[PDB]
């Protein structure tokens, strides 16, 4: 069943079905049945949203890590604004994403080159850093968290998404393959854990394989902690360099962990061709158009 993790903002106003007016019912391909609704009251009164109703899903609510700012839209993020349960149903109120699709659906269809990956990772880097500024730490950022809009640009979900099944429940069940060593350790971690996951995403985009993978969770964990990564030699020196710097096991040494954070990554030679201002303005075309 789907577990949805809602990272609630500081002054969040709780909601219920009565705060929303139904506008339309849509079939959105990979998104299934989506209701278009309008918020009736509150700070966001009159705002249009998508609503998903999930029959059998669990909701986990988590605090973000800490001026009085009202949030505005980021070009490469879709947000979960409200999540609430009723008589056996989970309601999700989300940014409306017309004609959206799954990154996975695209990764299964194409063979990415380094040039392709530069675009997607650059948009993802902007999104991830923005979430960090909002106080969100992903932990197990993975391809399931990555959508594409109708124009083919990245939309990173600001909410967690996972599959959970005599068996005891856990507050955090993450996909091990994408977790940093310090996360697997349960010893404590920061947003620098997510830059490791970013590297895993990059490795998988470039190679179609995961860098650390065992026969079972236990083994994969051992590999993340101790395995010597065999770096694919077909990768450019710049790609190899970026991956090695993201796959530092001691988070203090990992690219993106310094005071400048994402800037350490933006400055890396792998991304030298990217104009970050043009990118943010959505003035660079995606390599693949759905
Ligand atoms: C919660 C998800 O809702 C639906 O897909 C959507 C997703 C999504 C799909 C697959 C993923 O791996 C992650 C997310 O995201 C949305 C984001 C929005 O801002 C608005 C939406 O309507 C969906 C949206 O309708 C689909 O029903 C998915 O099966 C379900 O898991």
């Amino acid at each position: 069943e789907i577990a949805i993790t809602h990272h609630v903002k500081e002054g969040h106003e709780k909601a219920d079905p009565s705060q929303f007016e139904l506008l339309k019912v849509l079939g959105q391909g990979s998104f299934g049945k989506v209701f278009l609704v309008k918020k009736i009251s509150g700070s966001d009164a009159r705002q249009l949203y998508a609503m998903k109703v999930l029959k059998k899903a669990t909701l986990k609510v988590r605090d973000r890590v800490r001026d009085i700012l009202v949030e505005v839209n980021h070009p490469f993020i879709v947000k979960l604004h409200y999540a609430f349960q009723t008589e056996g149903k989970l309601y999700l109120i989300l940014d409306f994403l017309r004609g959206g699709d799954l990154f996975t659906r695209l990764s299964k269809e194409v063979m990415f080159t380094e040039e392709d990956v530069k675009f997607y990772l650059a948009e993802l880097a902007l999104a991830l850093d923005h979430l960090h500024s909002l106080g969100i730490i992903y932990r197990d950022l993975k391809p399931e968290n990555i959508l594409l809009d109708e124009e083919g640009h990245i939309k990173l979900t600001d909410f967690g998404l996972s599959k959970e099944s005599e068996k005891k429940a856990y507050s955090f069940c993450g996909t091990v393959e994408y977790m940093a060593p310090e996360v697997v350790n349960r010893r404590g971690h920061t947003q620098s854990a997510d830059w490791w996951s970013f590297g895993v995403l990059m490795f998988e985009m470039l190679t179609g394989t995961l860098p650390f993978q065992g026969k079972d969770r236990k083994e994969t964990m051992t590999m993340i902690l101790k395995a010597k990564l065999g770096m694919p030699q077909f990768l450019s020196p710049e790609a190899q360099s970026l991956l090695r710097m993201l796959f530092k096991r001691n988070p203090a040494n990992r690219l993106g962990a310094g005071p400048d954070g994402v800037e350490e990554i933006k400055r890396h030679s792998f991304f030298s061709t990217i104009d970050w201002n043009k990118l943010y303005r959505r003035e660079i075309h995606p390599p693949f158009k759905p």
